[PDB]
């Protein structure tokens, strides 16, 4: 049959795989194997850059299971225009804080994987709005067109 009766909801830094997980009591009596099942974590969320991902091990009836990890937020990406978080490799000298149009979109680009548009403009009104939340000025954004 196999019927997803229920799912295990956690939540845990990248980086952090450890013999003692919060599912290791709870997973014992599945897979019976905890190295094996935070192995394949450390190499998991560890590959972010410093950043929740919660997983949710959904549980089977009683054949298998499954995980997933949840990637981290665009602002992660947001990040590199101003240069906040670690980042290299940057258009200008050694200067932070600000951006243009350009930064935004250069984000939005790889950020249109399930995204429903192609046009890097209309993928990106949305992320022009979303690092305000932060604490940066948007600049490059002048009086749009629509048709």
């Amino acid at each position: 049959m196999k019927k997803v009766v229920a799912v295990v909801k956690l939540q845990l830094p990248a980086g952090k795989a450890t013999p003692a997980p919060p599912v290791g009591p709870a997973l014992g009596q599945h897979g019976a194997n905890i190295m094996e099942f935070v192995k394949a974590f450390n190499a998991a969320t560890a590959n972010m850059g410093d950043a929740i991902v919660p997983v949710e091990i959904t549980i089977y009836a009683d054949r298998s299971f499954t995980f997933v990890t949840k990637t981290p937020p665009a602002s992660y990406l947001i990040r590199k225009a101003a240069g906040l978080e670690k980042g290299a490799h940057k258009p200008g000298r050694e200067k932070v804080g600000r951006i243009t149009w350009e930064q935004v979109l250069e984000i939005a680009k790889q950020k249109m994987p399930d995204l429903n548009t192609t046009d890097l403009e209309a993928a990106a009104r949305m992320i022009a709005g979303s690092a305000r939340s932060m604490g940066v000025e948007v600049v490059g954004a002048p009086e749009v067109k629509d048709a």
